[PDB]
This record gives structure tokens, C-alpha cells and sequence, in this order.
């Protein structure tokens, strides 16, 4: 879409939830769904970055539900 810069991604499973920012790429399912979201408090409340994602770039981290 005429190149876009970062985008984050709030992916959901059966028990655990995901934060991720990329760079040229989308949410990688598993076994749940995602909904578009710009970027995350909590992502960077724990973790910082990420960029190693198959099909691009991104930055982000990932972690089970509240529990």
C-alpha cells in the first residue's frame, strides 16, 4: 500500500496475548486471532524490541494472559 512505515499488531490465543510492532510484515496466528492496534503500553512496560520476522522487519515482544 504505497509502503507503509511500523505497525503493531494485537494478536489473542486460548491463553496467552502478543504485542507486536513490525516492519514489513503481519501478526503470525497460531491459534487464535489479531485486531489492529498502533503499538502497546504494555509491550514496552516489559519487554523493547524485536526485527527478526520471516517475511519483514519488526519490534515487540510476547506474553500469557494476566495471569
Amino acid at each position: 500500500g504505497s509502503h507503509t512505515p511500523d505497525e503493531s499488531f494485537l494478536c489473542y490465543q486460548p491463553d496467552q496475548v502478543c504485542c507486536f510492532i513490525c516492519r514489513g510484515a503481519a501478526p503470525l496466528p497460531s491459534e487464535g486471532e489479531c485486531n489492529p492496534h498502533p503499538t502497546a503500553p504494555w509491550c514496552r512496560e516489559g519487554a523493547v524490541e524485536w526485527v527478526p520476522y520471516s517475511t519483514g522487519q519488526c519490534r515487540t515482544t510476547c506474553i500469557p494472559y494476566v495471569e
